[PDB]
């Protein structure tokens, strides 16, 4: 029982959609698709839907399309945005031109909530425990979400919090040095130094390492951190950044208790486990949220891992007419989640 679509024009962009969801009001628009919100009639409950931005126009394009439906169809935690709904008005593959997206609307994002001004420690706490409940789960599935930012990260007026990707305040500001300089192996922990830059600024209510280039942000981050020793020397392969690195004047590393001065000595340990330069000695998110900071809040029988998910297809090279048949079979196949 296909549904019933309606059309009409909102910010020059056509919005086709199901009678289901009433009230289209644009929240956002960014590089790969816009997004409004509506009433889903069926839950009596404020959704957003989202327009994928010419889905199918390239390989490039396709791939990231079929890339988007596969993660949002495997995250299933509280702290991680969720799949309600995926549909096109295509009643073929011929005609499949289309995508959108449907998820829970949130009430503001970290940015918003920071530039009016700092958090509380009470507030710091709870927010920085629901996103690395998050991330041990996404990274349990090899999944590595690289753009975390104050903007990425979603709550409501009781401080439920919900980790998205809205795909656009520079990214560059929260990008692990390893990762931004290409300059040693790199792994989910690219993801734990983007929270320690985000709980510093919710804490004194300023940018921690507002870089206006990669080489800016570097000397900044390098201020706090120190040069790197002999020993973290020893790990970098490319011979381009061993020698710039080598080509600076030494700092030394700064007391954190210096710097974020009348903080909780819990949260400047816990910033001092997460912004290390070696991405073998940074802390996990496992192993942060047994950290003391979390006292109030850790439950091991309530932190989940995800269920495996196949990222094969990230090493195939397809036409573009392969993509779409693949991203048709994903919107086929969709299991709606319990009411
Ligand atoms: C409809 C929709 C569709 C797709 C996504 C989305 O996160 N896609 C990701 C998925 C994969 C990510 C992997 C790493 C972990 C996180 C997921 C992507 N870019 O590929 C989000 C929304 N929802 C929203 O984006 C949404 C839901 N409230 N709000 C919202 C936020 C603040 C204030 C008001 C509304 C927004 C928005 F940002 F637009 F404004």
């Amino acid at each position: 029982e296909r549904p019933t679509f309606y059309r009409q024009e909102l910010n020059k962009t056509i919005w086709e959609v199901p009678e289901r969801y009433q009230n289209l009001s644009p929240v956002g628009s960014g590089a790969y698709g816009s997004v409004c919100a509506a009433f889903d009639t069926k839950t009596g409950h404020r959704v957003a839907v989202k327009k994928l931005s010419r889905p199918f126009q390239s390989i490039i394009h396709a791939k990231r399309t079929y890339r988007e439906l596969r993660l949002l169809k495997h995250m299933k935690h509280e702290n991680v945005i969720g799949l309600l709904d995926v549909f096109t008005p295509a009643r073929s593959l011929e005609e499949f031109n289309d995508v959108y997206l449907v998820t829970h609307l949130m009430g503001a994002d970290l940015n918003n909530i920071v530039k009016c001004q700092k958090l509380t420690d009470d507030h710091v706490q709870f927010l920085i425990y629901q996103i690395l409940r998050g991330l041990k789960y996404i990274h349990s599935a090899d999944i590595i979400h690289r753009d975390l930012k104050p903007s990425n990260l979603a709550v409501n007026e009781d401080c439920e919090l919900k980790i998205l990707d809205f795909g656009l305040v520079a990214t560059r500001w929260y990008r692990a040095p390893e990762i931004m300089l290409n300059w040693m192996h790199y792994n989910q922990t690219v993801d734990i130094w983007s929270v320690g830059c985000i709980m510093a600024e919710l804490l004194t209510g300023r940018t921690l390492f507002p870089g206006t280039d990669h080489i800016d942000q570097l000397k900044l981050i390098l201020r706090l951190v120190g040069t790197p020793g002999a020993e973290l020397l020893k790990k970098i392969s490319s011979e381009s950044a061993r020698n710039y690195i080598q080509s600076l004047a030494q700092m030394p590393k700064m007391n954190f208790a210096n710097v974020f001065i009348g903080a909780n000595p819990l949260a400047v340990d816990l910033l001092e486990k997460m912004l290390v330069l070696d991405s073998d000695k940074r802390i996990t998110a496992a192993q942060a949220l047994a950290h003391a900071y979390f006292a109030q809040y850790h439950d091991p029988d309530d932190e989940p891992v995800a269920d495996p998910y196949d990222q094969s297809f990230e090493s195939r090279d397809l036409l573009i007419d392969e993509w779409k048949s693949l991203t048709y079979d994903e919107v086929i196949s969709f299991v709606p989640p319990p009411l």
